[PDB]
């Protein structure tokens, strides 16, 4: 329950920060939310900022993903479909990671630099998969860089889709496999 | 310069709302920033909520670009995206405030949604024209509108993810599948 308390505080951390973002959340509240003293949470994670990063360390993507290409006999479409589903599902399960990360990103906050490392491996697996598919002639795009940009931009911002209107994985796949007439 | 005064209030509201969000700003901070008393602000805008919306009206977002560009969807799109981009770069609070409203899904969203609505029906017409002239190639118009508006409306994302070619240029090359020139 030392371990349980810690998880409770982290679980709380994710919940509160998500509702109000970094500025607006207080340790008091997270303490309160996990049902422990302020003191305990400030001791275990030494302050707000560290507790903030620990939430990304704990709930982010950093060691969650296997090697999808390998796992899929190097069929790139299957590899991407599985990568995107696991990426979007991991966020759907911990949505603050995406909401908070996207905020820090569009605001280019000072926190961004120490948050990014919890995303970097997932972007670079995306790149490898896209490049293998391009190599095999199954994906077609003009720039790997542009493509990685629009894919991660919409995957990390699920709510923008509904706002825009009122299926994502297959739309990303259909976009990539479409071969231009030319 | 009663317009200049109103402007000052709008400028101050954008700035102050930008920094703390709708909840964490008040007419006092805004009024102070604009160097008028609250009564002046209340006079012209009557309340934080309405001020908020006036900011979007004042700073959100238009000519018909296919027409302005002789029914050429490439140039029409390049101009449209270039104007969209410049604007968001000068008015970054719009993006961040929109982000928060979309994320939080407040009543306020539906009122401010309108100040993007128009932009995106035009984007759509340009894309569809370019498809039929065979210069743009994409599987889904709606999926294309989606990732385009997503990356144009939050251009800082680009810099995080690129951690070396222009946003507008990259979008055009993605659709034409050709070097942008």
């Amino acid at each position: 329950s030392r371990e349980q308390t810690m998880e409770n505080i982290l679980k709380a951390a994710k919940k509160k920060f998500g509702e109000r973002g970094y500025e607006g959340t207080s340790i008091q509240e997270i303490a309160k939310e996990a049902k422990v003293n302020v003191a305990m949470a400030s001791y275990y994670f030494n302050g707000k900022e560290n507790l903030y990063y620990e939430v990304f360390k704990k709930y982010g993507l950093a060691n969650e993903l296997p090697n999808f290409l390998e796992k899929n006999q190097f069929n790139p479409i299957n590899a991407l479909r599985e990568y995107l589903t696991v990426f979007t599902t991991h966020i759907k399960e911990n949505p603050e990671i995406g909401t908070l990360a996207y905020e820090e990103i569009i605001k280019e906050s000072a926190r961004l630099e120490k948050i990014k490392p919890y995303f970097i491996g997932s972007f670079e697996q995306l790149k490898e998969i896209l490049q293998e598919g391009e190599k095999q002639g199954v994906f077609h795009f003009f720039s790997i860089n542009h493509t990685i940009h629009w894919i991660t931009s919409i995957v990390l911002f699920p709510k923008f889709k509904k706002f825009i209107d009122g299926g994502l994985v297959s739309r990303i796949i259909s976009a990539l496999t479409d071969k231009p007439n030319i």
